[PDB]
DNA sequence: ATTTCGAAAAATGGGAT
DNA sequence: CTAGATCCCATTTTTCGAAAT
DNA sequence: ATTTCGAAAAATGGGAT
DNA sequence: CTAGATCCCATTTTTCGAAAT
């Protein structure tokens, strides 16, 4: 598109191999990122390193924007690269400037923020209102909306593990597995290895 | 500041008695809200009516932002007044106009959103990583610092129901009651009716 | 404002499963 | 195996309109 | 360089507490 | 109660880098 392009013009594009961490919770935040290509996972952990996945971000989403509005802010979570990433990088100081010349770019960001607030709130509702089976069903549909989810004549297909799912819904891999098996006995999904087919 | 008194001059002011509903989850979002005076509670309901408090918002806070960035959005949650409120209202349309003649007002909107994402993500963590006692201790500490908390010779005093505390942490009122009694057993808090004294 | 008084409505628990 | 969700009115507690200060 | 292939690694299946 | 958390291990998928084309 028009605007958003000009933005990348001041960002210092970089490359991050899969598994590499782009952001570390607790660091001083001074840089705003923009995933040009690839996808990352935003996650948090407890006092024992046990991790929960807050969200997946893909090509086109901004990253590390939370420290931009208040000074002296630290990174709110860890951002790990699920795949290989081509990430633009501009400093808050410079970004605040690009806003002046063209505020439409702040609007783009704010829209994405709004969306994350909606999703995160729904994630809170889920954690407080649904049992694991519910959270898992909802996450299966959600994963089916990701851009790296393939198509299937019976619906949609995703490639993910019972381990991962557990970190998204907040349960054990053992639990996920049992429920994944059950949902099969109801022909709601198709399970075999990292490959799961969600019937539409 | 100017920008505010200017913003408010284009807004339609409304008053709501405490406990009244300001926003209905589910309806079409076409209006922006700004709390001039008073405080509200943002909350979502389950299929059976069970309530989950997502946040308390006060003076200076914007409400109903989440619709602004995209067409056909519905209110993401219910907003009920805690105290009587004086709220400034403005359509999205009219608001998109004001942003263009001073996007600084959008900067402040975005600033609040970022904060909310931080707080809501941290809530996800708490629900995921902390047990009820942990969550309840956590909430009493935060409530103990809010604007409406009263000073007490032995610390800080708050008024709230076990029921409302459960709607904040995500557990039954019964559980709150038992945990509340155990916290007193450990001289951490004094509780008489809705009056809870958090020892400093 | 808010202190008082009598409902009327809300909020609590207790411990068994 | 085990934090807790549930069950449930008889009993508190608190809220509120009306009147008084 | 890119594809093939055969161990290591990582991810599971369920019953039991 | 009663969903889930945890244990335990021997088995299935997956992952990946040395080899081969
Ligand atoms: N709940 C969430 N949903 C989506 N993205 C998030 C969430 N929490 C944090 N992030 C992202 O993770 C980043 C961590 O560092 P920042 O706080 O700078 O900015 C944060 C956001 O980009
Ligand atoms: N997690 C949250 N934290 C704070 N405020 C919220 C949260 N979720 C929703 N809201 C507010 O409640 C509003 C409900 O309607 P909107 O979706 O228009 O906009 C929402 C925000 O104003």
């Amino acid at each position: 598109d028009p605007t958003l392009e000009w933005f990348l013009s001041h960002c210092h594009i970089h490359k991050y191999p899969s598994k590499s961490t782009l952001i570390h919770q607790g660091e001083k935040a001074e840089t705003l990122y923009y995933i040009v290509k690839g996808s990352v996972a935003v996650l948090i952990k407890d006092e024992e390193g046990k991790e929960m996945i807050l969200s997946y971000l893909n090509q086109g989403d901004f990253i590390g924007e939370l420290g931009l509005f208040e000074e002296g802010q630290e990174r709110s979570a860890w951002v790990r690269a699920k795949t290989a990433c081509e990430v633009a990088e501009i400093s808050y100081k410079k970004f605040r400037q690009l806003i002046q010349v063209n505020p439409d770019i702040l609007m783009r960001l704010s829209a994405q923020m709004a969306r994350r607030l909606q999703v995160t709130s729904e994630k809170v509702g889920n954690l407080a209102f649904l049992d694991v089976t519910g959270r898992i069903a909802q996450t299966l549909l959600n994963l089916a909306k990701q851009p790296d989810a393939m198509t299937h004549p019976d619906g949609m297909q995703i490639k993910i593990t019972r381990q991962e799912i557990g970190q998204i819904v907040g349960c054990s891999r053992e639990t996920v597995g049992r429920i994944l098996k059950m949902l099969e006995d109801q022909n709601l999904i198709s399970a075999h290895g990292k490959t799961i087919v969600v019937y539409g």
